[PDB]
DNA sequence: CGTCCAGTCTAC
DNA sequence: TAGACCTGGACGG
């Protein structure tokens, strides 16, 4: 997931879990190496927030629920594959990799964080990663000022495609959102990111960066359901649409855009 | 059957 | 930085 998928998941969990009662233990899959989460309730809440492209958990036990301890926070980020579903107990999801059990009783519901490909890591502790910058869906002021206040910074060096990766910068965009935000505004991918922004001293790039993604998630669902992936294809305009160049950027990501490469191309 | 393609993280 | 980390779907034969 990107800014989008990781907000739409923390809404997800919020919904579903909000009149829900979790007890007992955190189970991790065999093959994750993610930490165990090392917690135990007989009665917990989950919720979650979204920033950027983390997701924040907390597990909150009822007063009086054995053992007394107090929240325990997690923050996911997602790799290519992360995502949640709440499932029964006993069909979990292939690669549920960590799973959150509704207490005794109530229909027994498990809480999956669900990684096919297991890039997605976990974090014990409820802060977000030092150095990401601000969210570009949820803290838009502070993410446009974080920008326009640092471009003396070697990242804005970089190919504004490049940049635009950057999550001390850009918390939250990604692939296909580098691609759609570049081509709304005709900006050759491969132009120095210094250069466009410089200008910003018409919604523009940093605007963009912003109500992009909000698109995204106005949108809904996206596994959060199976036409809201043919919404998603249809409002692509750029990412993986016919008629459109690609390129290898220098970490070797794909990059879609329309007409002039830029100057700094491989 | 095979090949190729889809965001950190960390060792050097 | 260059390589590591994984599965599954879309292809072509």
């Amino acid at each position: 997931g990107q800014g989008p998928e990781l907000h739409l998941a923390s809404q997800f969990v919020n919904e579903a879990c909000r009149a829900l009662v979790f007890g007992g233990c955190v189970e991790k899959s065999s093959v994750s190496r993610n930490p165990e989460v090392p917690f135990e309730s007989s009665a917990y809440r989950i919720s979650a927030s979204a920033r950027g492209k983390e997701l924040r958990l907390i597990l909150s036990p009822l007063p009086g629920a054995q053992p007394q301890q107090e929240p325990l926070a997690l923050v996911f980020r997602f790799g290519m594959s992360g995502s949640f579903q709440l499932v029964p107990r006993e069909e979990l999801p292939r690669h549920a990799h960590l799973r959150f059990y509704t207490a005794p009783p109530g229909p027994r519901l498990a809480l999956c964080f669900v990684d096919i490909r297991r890039f997605g890591r976990w974090d014990l502790g409820g802060k977000w990663q030092p150095g990401r910058g601000p969210c570009v869906l949820q803290e838009y002021q502070q993410f446009r000022e974080n920008v326009l206040r640092n471009l003396a910074d070697k990242a804005f060096d970089r190919p504004i495609c490049e940049a635009l990766l950057d999550q001390r910068f850009f918390n939250g965009i990604g692939n296909y959102l580098r691609a759609e935000i570049l081509y709304r505004l005709k900006i050759p991918p491969f132009e120095k990111a210094r250069s466009v922004l410089e200008a910003l001293q018409n919604p523009d790039l940093l605007e963009l960066c912003h109500s992009v993604p909000k698109e995204v998630v106005q949108l809904g669902g996206k596994g959060y359901g199976e036409e809201d992936f043919a919404a998603f294809r249809a409002w692509l305009r750029c990412y993986g649409m016919p008629g459109m160049s690609s390129l290898q950027d220098r970490h070797g990501r794909t990059i879609w855009f329309q007409g002039d490469p830029g100057p700094l191309a491989p």
